[PDB]
């Protein structure tokens, strides 16, 4: 903490981000260094302030290439801030759209679930849920670098559940069964996301499960439709695909098979 | 009162809240941003004291203190209005949740939550003198806000000397408060500790079948409720120097919530 505590004065606001979608995050620079980094601020309520707090912490602990990297923190007094990388090329959903896919071909859509996957091994490993994985909670900076989005993570032993406060609402195509129906989550929670923001990158950021009505999901869930494999897709892709969305959390691989088997693709690509 | 004057008018009166125990507090709907209110009122106990507590509410501004956000103080009945908590107290809420999802991670969260909002009454010299699961409210999200209706301020303090005749909550008053009448910070740090012990216990009554005549004699004599079943150690080691028999080896509200806060971000 106190090795990442900076003043306030250290840092100078550019522009707010977003634009608006993440909340109270700017675009500003560290002073000293010339950079460029984003910044998190807590605009009253907004988020409860030891939540805000808390998302501060831990990310303290955490350090890997695919995960956004905390630079520091301004939690002596009010406005509370928490500092991070900035990400050049903004979130993973939009780069997908607008790309030109002759440059983020197939051999490039590996790299990146190389790189989520990753990142998702060393949480599973260490070990915490994210969530709320997506492609619109990943970042993108040059040359195809892909880090997660990191600050809502909670603190949860493998083996075990958290079970989401009553009346949360999620984002339903992205939510694995278990959760939609008693608010369940866990790794393999974040495994069936991953499934489905495999299907995100594949599509180059197609909204998932097309035209079908939200209140249906879980019905169809239930009785095994799945999305369909996408044009392009390859056969080893979608099967990994799949196998994320299986019914029961237990037969869902670890995302260190998940890993491993993208990154024996990308190195054969 | 300029700003915080209100219209009785302006308000749709419902439901008596709470099953009355509090008891004069109605749901109410504020029909011009169809905000569902809570509304406190006095046909016409004491006008002036409800003045008094009126007033005292304009001042305080904290998110874990419940929100004023109107008066009628111009001709009876008088209206308080505050925000309304949707889960309602914390005694209850406790008594009736999935422990699953309020687990030990969120117990911290609300202690942290509420030793908050009494650190910044500590540091603004006020006094609670009714700190309790029932006087706590939930909102959405584990959201805590401790009630604020009776804050006492310290003019020349720090120890503010109740009424003649007085009748106090026993198993929550500190004993030198049931002693002489004598409230401070310190003796909101000993009813923190036996709140501690509510939460730590989904809600259970405090020195379960104990005669209310012994409740003094045994303190004295160092008598303190055991550690409940699954409290961590260091939670109940907060919980015993809340209650140490001399207030000023107390604990402050401000290094309490400093433990709370590290705790909570260490789950
Ligand atoms: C999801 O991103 C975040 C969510 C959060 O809650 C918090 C805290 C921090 C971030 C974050 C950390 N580094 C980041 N770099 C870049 C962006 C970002 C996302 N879209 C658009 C822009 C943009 O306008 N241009 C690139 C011009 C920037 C967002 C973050
Ligand atoms: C301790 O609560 C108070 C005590 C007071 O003396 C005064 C004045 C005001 C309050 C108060 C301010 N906002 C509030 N929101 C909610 C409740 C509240 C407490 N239990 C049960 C309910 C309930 O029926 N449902 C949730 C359906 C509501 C009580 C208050």
């Amino acid at each position: 903490y106190d090795k990442w505590e900076m003043e306030r004065t250290d840092i100078t606001m550019k522009h707010k981000l977003g634009g608006g979608q993440y909340g109270e995050v700017y675009e500003g620079v560290w002073k000293k260094y010339s950079l460029t980094v984003a910044v998190k601020t807590l605009k009253e309520d907004t988020m409860e302030v030891e939540e805000f707090l808390k998302e501060a912490a831990v990310m303290k602990e955490i350090k890997h290439p695919n995960l956004v990297q905390l630079l520091g923190v301004c939690t002596r007094e009010p406005p509370f801030y928490i500092i991070t990388e900035f990400m050049t090329y903004g979130n993973l959903l939009d780069y997908l759209r607008e790309c030109n896919r002759q440059e983020v071909n197939a051999v490039v859509l590996l790299y990146m679930a190389t790189q989520i996957s990753s990142a998702m091994e060393y949480l599973e490993k260490k070990n915490f849920i994210h969530r709320d994985l997506a492609a619109r909670n990943c970042l993108v900076g040059e040359n195809h670098l892909v880090k997660v989005a990191d600050f809502g993570l909670s603190r949860l032993m493998t083996g075990d559940t958290y079970t989401a406060h009553a009346g949360a609402k999620f984002p339903i195509k992205w939510t694995a069964p278990e959760s939609l129906a008693y608010n369940k989550f866990s790794i393999k929670s974040d495994v069936w996301a991953f499934g489905v923001l495999l299907w995100e990158i594949a599509t180059y950021g197609m909204s998932p499960y097309p035209g079908i009505d939200l209140s249906q999901v879980y019905e169809l869930l239930e009785k095994d439709y799945r999305m369909e494999r996408p044009e392009g897709c390859p056969e080893k892709v979608y099967e990994l695909m799949r196998a994320c969305w299986q019914w029961n959390p237990s037969d869902r691989p670890s995302f260190a098979e998940i890993h491993q088997a993208f990154e024996t693709m990308f190195q054969e690509s």
